[PDB]
């Protein structure tokens, strides 16, 4: 029942930041031009423990399924290898990914009928607002 307000079909609204996430990430200027025009559809389900987030979109389609606090591998859109962690903190998702020493965490938390999406690396963050499709 963990995440049952997560599950569902998600469209992207808006997005707020997001090139200088991108850029603090070390996304490159091809990939941040593309990836930033992108309007992707999450779709969150729930199997038992194993919760999986598929994106969908012009740019890329990704999936991961996981356990909560069970790290795994992940390919993110900008094809980084990393190493995740999913958590929930108080009712709010707590992904944290590393890779090459580096870290960034994407924090997904319900806020009245959205999906709010904060991505965090360093000092910039970028929040992505998710409404159902
Ligand atoms: O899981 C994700 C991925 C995240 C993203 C996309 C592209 C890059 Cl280059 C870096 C990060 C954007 C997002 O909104 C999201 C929502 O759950």
């Amino acid at each position: 029942h963990m995440c049952d307000a997560f599950v569902g079909t998600w469209k992207l609204v808006s997005s707020e930041n997001f090139d200088d996430y991108m850029k603090e990430v070390g996304v490159g200027f091809a990939t941040r031009k593309v990836a930033g025009m992108a309007k992707p559809n999450m779709i969150i389900s729930v199997n038992g423990d194993v919760i999986t987030i598929k994106s969908e979109s012009t740019f890329k389609n990704t999936e991961i399924s996981f356990i909560l606090g069970q790290e795994f591998d992940e390919v993110t859109a900008d094809d980084r290898k990393v190493k995740s962690t999913i958590t929930l903190d108080g009712g709010v998702l707590v992904h944290v990914q590393k890779w090459d020493g580096k870290s960034t965490t994407i924090k997904r938390k319900r806020e009245d009928d959205k999906l709010v999406v904060e991505c965090v690396m360093k000092g910039v963050t970028s929040t992505r607002v998710y409404e159902r499709a």
